[PDB]
């Protein structure tokens, strides 16, 4: 669809080298074990990241743009909920969410 195609283009931009400096922590699920975030899955009950969004998009699991945006917004919401406010990953999430919300708002 026209809307889902636009979302795919947003997702491809978020995964592009343009934004790599701050998008890379969202490229794949938080590895709470390697990172030793022993409380991560107690605090975050529905983990989300960009590779999962991409898997669902490629498999055409999102019926509409709102479902796609719900997943992306959960990824960011998880990041703000879990981390200390001054963590570098929070500053990175702020920049990538700016990019995402600005593109999403201009969906034809
Ligand atoms: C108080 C300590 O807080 C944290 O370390 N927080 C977070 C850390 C990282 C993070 C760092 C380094 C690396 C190498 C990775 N890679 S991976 C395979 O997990 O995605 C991720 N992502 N992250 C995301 C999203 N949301 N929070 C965090």
């Amino acid at each position: 669809s026209e809307h889902l195609r636009y979302c795919d283009s947003i997702l491809r931009e978020m995964l592009s080298k343009k934004h790599a400096a701050y998008a890379w922590p969202f490229y794949k699920p938080v590895d709470a074990e390697a990172l030793e975030l022993h409380d991560y899955h107690d605090i975050i009950k529905h983990p989300m990241d960009l590779s999962t969004v991409k898997r669902k998009m490629d498999g055409r699991e999102y019926p509409d743009a709102q479902g796609f945006a719900a997943d992306v917004r959960l990824m960011f919401s998880n990041c703000y909920k879990y981390n200390p406010p001054d963590h570098e990953v929070v500053a990175m999430a702020r920049k990538l969410q700016d990019v995402f919300e600005m593109r999403f708002a201009k969906m034809p």
